[PDB]
């Protein structure tokens, strides 16, 4: 319910924000703890250190309205983003103690298997819908999980909603971007599953995503905050000896172009 | 229908939002553990093991104060944004699947054959009957084509239906009828194989335009918008038994409509 | 043919709808169980194990009661919408296939090599003979190229035919002739390998335009529209014997035509 | 070299050339001899009959200049090509004595594995750069192979150059199109590797490749010759009993559109 | 930032630079030494001969500015590049002593597995961000590796920066292009992982990459130097007997088209 007026131009009417988000795979430096697997659907008690979570940050922008009593005020409008997964070339490492190919004689398996990549740029926290594979899962304290009162949580229960308002706390497996909300956020997600699937990861500085909607309006930054969200699961690392697996995530870089937009107060 | 001009001005457009939960054979995203015949006859799949199409009819706002005039208005579906919801649930490798690396690694994610379809129309989706095995005995509580001979394994033009009941028309014995559906747009993809990686996008930035060559979208007969889908995402394998279950995910729809004048 | 102007006005356009059922070696979507030679000679594939091209000539409304005038009319095919029918049958994993997960999981779906072709023309599709094994003995009841030497394994320009009989020209010994077919458009894809996932779209929203670089579609000689296809979707494996059968699916065609004036 | 002037139009100013090249996989009829494999890098002595080679032909064009002493002359200019791999549907054969699937009970493996497809259209022979996987390889009598004096032949040694001037004589594995030359040829190549990779082979008569460069100039046919080159390795055939493998290649059709082009003489 | 003025046209205002870079896989001629694999994360001591490194070269350009104090000066602007991996067809070799398919009876495995391809064109050295898979790795004498003082080196530690200023010295696995810098370079990278993944390698002379940014400005060559960078890991070669694996890399050709650009000094 924001009445959007004209773009405000002139000196200092545009700015570019640069930020990076480190991955939250369950521990702080790119890997989950070795993943444990329940023998049945109940009990199913995944430790916090084994659950990849969304990354998020609010970037404070230059204050626009010392006076909020005028019939019009200014908002920062996100018009475009360049975003990069950082450290893709680390997956050329086949010497750091993974399970060896060619019956033990070849190199270590690279990081491989299921991939899940999402980035989002908005003027407020990303809106989430709760959904899980197993409604009987006992989620750990210190992650935010939807309430699991019945099996409808395995499909769409519209009572299960959240905002992505804490970095490294909302597990990827029990929340997805809510397509029924997020009027003021653009999100872009991919999942490529399978067991030992080859990760396919580009890295270029030449690609821009335009964030304008049908009316030529980008996300409008409420309270002069820019909201960045992502997850970048790149596959599993297998330990050579134990053969236990760890999620591997990589950091993401954002460059967001903003302009001043007049709106009705 | 003789299609005339778009009616513009206040309240001439609306957006309909809806979601459809998947009908994989039980109500909460999974089939019952799938059984497999030892021969083509008898072949008796239980209802709880057969994925079915999801469908809904949304009653639309009143737009005609009279239905006897030489022109009337219909809601015209211009575009749709649609999303498979819960794609990130497939990052779960702890909930009691068959373990990789000889039992030492994580559980297999949901994987294998995928079948994704959505449709938006102004009347029920029209189906053509077709089966893999004409000897199959379909269960009580589903709508299956009559199977009188083996031509049901290819195209028997006698085997037609309308998708008019949610969770009742099995995916494996009906497909969208390309000879009908003048007033519905459908979009389907099948990706088969045994352990195939599911590839599932999730974004709020992609719009499908529903206009035909003449610039006319589906026209909502009886002020009904008809949504249909299936989203089989693969199989869940039980760690101990190694039995498999179909997994389906819900689908969200946002449909943009405008008022269209037509000859009555 | 000297092609002149498009004839417009009432009844200047028509749409032809047709379907072709697959010819995999038996009448209802499957080959007989496939046998495999132990050497290149003898190699004697039965007719029931050899997929063949589907084809039909559709009679169009007669245009020229008088064929003596300096100009006459021909039907010109401008576009086609075509669909493989029954794609969703490949969601069936209960009808007696080899079971995954060591016998505990579902049946393998139909998978492996795929070969899909459709063609629309104003005369029969022109074929080039080419085989994998020049020593193959092709059976009675199919049309196969003569095999007098091993050049038949590559391009022997002496080996030509017209697709003039439904279910009679094996796919493996004939391909569309790129040196002919001036008056036919053909569109073919082969995806090989052993257990390869079939990837099969099904939509009513995709149109193929048949106009050449000069804006002219196939011209229907003698008021005949010629439709051809093959749709090998993979192999079905029998649970017990583990023998394999080719699976094919039917194909639907909707062809838009317009009247074109030509010099007589 | 050539100062390019105007396109010559009017009657007889255009022509279409149709040709086919049969594959040269090591024997004349689509297959290599069964392939033998060295136990070490030295000695490594591949027989000619086991080495796929490039196909090539020069097509004579209508003679344009009885008098080659005028200040301007005409050249045939290649503007576009339609090209097709012929015999793709042969790969639906699963009965002709290959290794059987389903533990011997199913159909024969189709032709599968590494694919290499190239076509080229030019106004002079295709220019080649020598490059090998093993500089210790002894190439056979009856093929043209680069001299192998040191291991730089495994990467780029700019001393190792050739012209594709003989059909079925230049092995694919020791020559590639030279990107530093070929000003007057367009080449188009794809390699898809791996062990049992599915071949993906289109066949249509509806696809045209334009051969014009950034200046709107196609290959200019020196001496009224059109030069066609290709290779089409479609994978390996496995013999049911021995399990030895043969390269399989398919023939390629070309239709080339030419127009008369005035040049400075 | 440079204030960019008009393109300078006229005779000698454009030039084309051609160059090739041979790969640096750990030895001089296209292959790493046989790769060794640690049994644990510490110690993990990859020899230099087993670590693929980036290729780079500075190409000297014609000197533009006799007086470097004028209010405007000229810079060479890179507007487009044609780039080719050379030697792709060498991967059709299945005779040179690899592990044999069909249980020893078939041909040798071709080069296959993880691929990593990057090319970059800039007016200064490519800027790098340090990131590793294992912060406990001991990088060898003779390579430039980021300092590894804690596990943040496995994600984005913004302290870990470098410039690609030496050919065959910066390992691919511990450096990636820095998306927070490189304003004056265009880089284009792909990684395709997995164990035995088919390499997919095109080779054509018909494809041009435009290097102009959103404002129509290509990289500007500081000190009249053009900076070229790449890596082309094409997979692993498996030795038939030992079954040890070697990285295989291929050389890359560049053709860069430049024009003179006026800039405010
Ligand atoms: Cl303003
Ligand atoms: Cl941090
Ligand atoms: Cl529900
Ligand atoms: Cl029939
Ligand atoms: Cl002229
Ligand atoms: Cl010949
Ligand atoms: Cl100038
Ligand atoms: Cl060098």
């Amino acid at each position: 319910g924001i009445e959007v007026l004209g773009v405000r131009t002139g000196p200092d009417s545009t700015t570019t924000i640069e930020a990076y988000l480190n991955p939250r795979m369950g521990t702080d430096n790119g890997f989950s703890q070795a993943v444990t697997v329940a023998t049945s659907l109940n009990p199913d008690v995944p430790p916090k250190a084994e659950l990849p979570c969304y990354s998020c940050a609010r970037i404070g922008l230059p204050m626009l309205n010392e006076d909020m009593t005028t019939p019009e005020i200014l908002m920062w409008e996100a018009v475009s983003v360049k975003t990069e997964v950082v450290g893709v070339t680390t997956m050329c490492n086949v010497h750091s103690a993974s399970i060896r190919m060619n019956g033990g004689y070849g190199v270590g398996r690279p990081i491989e298997g299921l991939n899940c990549h999402m980035f989002a740029v908005g003027g407020e926290p990303l809106e989430l819908q709760g959904c899980v594979q197993n409604w009987s899962t006992t989620y750990p304290s210190g992650v935010v999980a939807p309430p699991l009162k019945d099996a409808k949580a395995q499909v769409l229960d519209p009572g299960l909603k959240a905002r992505l308002d804490k970095d490294g706390a909302y597990p990827v497996e029990c929340w997805c971007p809510d397509p029924s909300r997020n009027e003021n956020t653009r999100y872009f997600g991919t999942y490529t599953g399978g067991q030992q699937t080859p990760p396919v990861l580009p890295f270029t500085n030449t690609v821009t995503t335009v964030l304008l909607d049908e009316n030529g309006v980008g996300p409008l930054c409420k309270g002069d905050g820019l909201y960045l969200s992502c997850v970048d699961i790149c596959g599993f690392y297998s330990e050579q000896y134990s053969q236990k697996q760890h999620f591997r995530g990589l950091p993401r870089y954002f460059s967001v172009s903003l302009r001043k937009r007049l709106v009705r107060n």
